[PDB]
């Protein structure tokens, strides 16, 4: 039991909190998947930041409790010369027997930054038991 | 059932089209997979780019009908100090039942730069159903 | 389909020329019944850094009883960096548990002397399966 989605661009965002990336989001309801454990891969391979203050973006995989793992990139130069392609992946194992219905993907701004996802990426589950 | 194929390195390329990784070769097929869902993550950790105009890779996880995923990493500097190395990871869940013989792993140049895996790299896949 | 999982909110600081073991990042295949067959491994460290004067970086490394079975690094790009910029790794690899295999752990290791960081989440996964 394999689910998966994928996005091929989203809209520009900044935010000073984490707001839902469109499309990155898994039904585990939907599927049927009531318990057990998921692991979660976050993928975002081509991302890049926009801002003057070391830019980067922050990621996280989110549940209807909340937040269950973040990260980030973040530039090493105040104004990069260029605002390089930073690959990102963040992995994360969750319970569904506590009242999980969904996983999703999220984003935050670094430091103002403007997020930008504009070729694929991807939010993908593999379902198991404890 | 789990596919994996790994290296050690791959020779020196330039190309500015997709083409194979030498050794990151899934075979669909001889696993006797012609149904479902294959969970595929093309692993690159330590790779680097060489070039004078913002130096990257493009990476692909391709199938025998065409390139289901890409993305790429590239350099913030134009003439980078040290081409440094920057890990890369894609992940794309495909349909092995739309004709699907094999999985494997590509790279095509980002202006002009010649393209280096020299550490280990592997593509890894996971068979499951919707 | 059992599935194994280990994470941490952070580590201590090290330096090392050696491979040393991530605190907190270990999986015990025996005591999950686990004797044959595959683990695909991901070890998952989002948001790392490195401390040094001589293009800092880390070495990270999937590990078992028998030894390094996979390795890898980030590096900066500058010899001092401006700062030194959170750098996403991520390492996969798929082992034989028929072999002899009891426990998988991440490792890391300095490269040209770097400190190395992890102050947030990371992971270490394992899938289990058949060839
Ligand atoms: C923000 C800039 O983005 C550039 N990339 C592009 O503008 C670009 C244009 C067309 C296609 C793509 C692309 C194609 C496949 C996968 C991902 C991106 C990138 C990249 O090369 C630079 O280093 C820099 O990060
Ligand atoms: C291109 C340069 O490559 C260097 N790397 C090496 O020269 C090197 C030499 C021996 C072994 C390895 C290695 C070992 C394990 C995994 C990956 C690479 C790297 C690296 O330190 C620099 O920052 C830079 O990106
Ligand atoms: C070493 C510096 O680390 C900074 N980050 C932090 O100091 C910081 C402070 C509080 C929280 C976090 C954090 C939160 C969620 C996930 C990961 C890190 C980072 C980062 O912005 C800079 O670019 C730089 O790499």
């Amino acid at each position: 039991p394999l689910l998966s989605a994928s996005i091929v661009s989203a809209p520009v965002v900044t935010s000073e909190t984490y707001v839902d990336i469109p499309g990155l989001y898994l039904d585990v309801a939907k599927a049927g998947i009531r318990d057990g454990k998921l692991q979660v891969i976050l993928n975002v391979p081509t991302p890049y930041a926009t801002g003057n203050n070391f830019p980067g973006i922050y990621f996280a995989i989110a549940t209807n409790q909340g937040v269950v793992a973040d990260g980030c990139f973040t530039y090493s130069s105040k104004v990069p010369e260029s605002t390089g392609r930073m690959p990102f992946t963040l992995v994360a194992t969750i319970d569904v027997g506590s009242g999980v219905t969904f996983v999703k993907g999220q984003w935050k701004s670094v430091r103002g930054s403007a997020m930008h996802i504009d070729s694929y990426a991807s939010l993908s589950a593999i379902w198991g038991t404890a």
